[PDB]
């Protein structure tokens, strides 16, 4: 299937284009709300600022791909693997993505003139897996995190206020000038370097974490 | 004996036992009180000001309200000793001029409402000293054993508490948001404190 049909078939209204291959297709700014494309194969496909809002997306591969600036709010995104794709700009506010695969992905970017965060405010990515992703200025605003692995991600000047990261793994997680505001760190696995940088006025944490805290800062026990 | 009100400026009295002596407003500037027995003696609110007093035995001395604001008095005994109300530090507008003492024995002693700003307590023993209302502004505490300390209310604004020992003392809030602790040894429940102390939720 190419462009010039899967525009003719959302042009007459289907919205069933599961398992469909869809590899490297051309879709730069189409709309393609509400569509049903789980399981579908968009490997390396170009998505830039490509309209999704509410499409279902669940066991979608999406690997390699550019999504940079596309609207992905309220999309299905649970168990997709997105290893790989470019979501600089995008937004996936509310987006599910329980389970789903983010490693080596770029969610942000510093230009010389500023940083470009993608939106994922209150997106739900319980048990995602975002180890090595680079999440520069990324706004995860009360976005949740519960058992996320993170390790190792890039945390740079990125909002995560008023976020769940229970059970999280940030080891090896660059957190330098990132905003926890408020957020639930109880159980999770962080370096000593997140307590000397991220902003923590209001974070939930527990006793053993408290005090790795204060031994981050040289107080001796 | 009695020797209230003395004027002995300048006057060198190294190693006298001047104990249980009645030394109330006496004015001891720059006096070399070296290694002088001063235990249980009443000097509060003389002047001290200056005076040499190394290595002098002034255990259990009331020296409430003296003036000891540049004063020698590297390695006193002063345990149990009353020194309320002290004059140990003074900010001039030049700057501040406090008092020397490296390696005192301040155990049990009683601090409360004592100016200390810019005191060089460099490695004092303060076990169970009471700093209640204690202005510690810009005051050198450095390996100095603070257990069972109480420094409720004290001021601690610029003060250096690196590789100190602050086990079992009760302090406020705001003096782990203000003095340096780089290597400070602390308890379980005031490493907690210390992390509510900037913001953490329990």
């Amino acid at each position: 299937m190419n462009v010039g049909e899967i525009l003719r078939h959302y042009a007459a209204g289907k919205r069933n284009f599961q398992h469909i291959n869809l590899q490297e297709i051309e879709l730069t700014n189409a709309s393609l709300t509400g569509a049903d494309l789980s399981y579908a194969n968009l490997h390396h496909a170009n998505l830039s600022r490509a309209n999704l809002r509410s499409a279902d997306l669940r066991n979608a591969n999406l690997s390699h791909a550019n999504l940079s600036g596309a609207n992905l709010e309220e999309a299905n995104l649970e168990a997709a693997n997105l290893r790989g794709a470019n979501l600089v700009g995008a937004n996936l506010s509310g987006a599910d993505l329980q389970e789903a695969n983010l490693t080596q992905a770029m969610l942000g970017q510093t230009y010389p003139w500023g940083t470009v965060g993608a939106d994922l405010s209150d997106a739900n990515l319980e048990q995602a897996d975002l180890a090595g992703a680079q999440l520069v200025g990324a706004v995860l605003d009360g976005a949740n995190l519960h058992g996320a692995n993170l390790n190792n991600a890039n945390l740079d000047n990125a909002m995560l206020t008023r976020a769940n990261l229970e059970q999280a793994d940030l080891s090896g997680a660059r957190t330098t000038g990132a905003r926890l505001d408020d957020a639930d760190l109880r159980g999770a696995t962080v370096d000593p370097v997140l307590w000397r940088t991220a902003s923590l006025v209001g974070a939930r944490v527990d006793v053993d974490q408290a005090v790795a805290f204060a031994a981050a800062h040289g107080l001796c026990l």
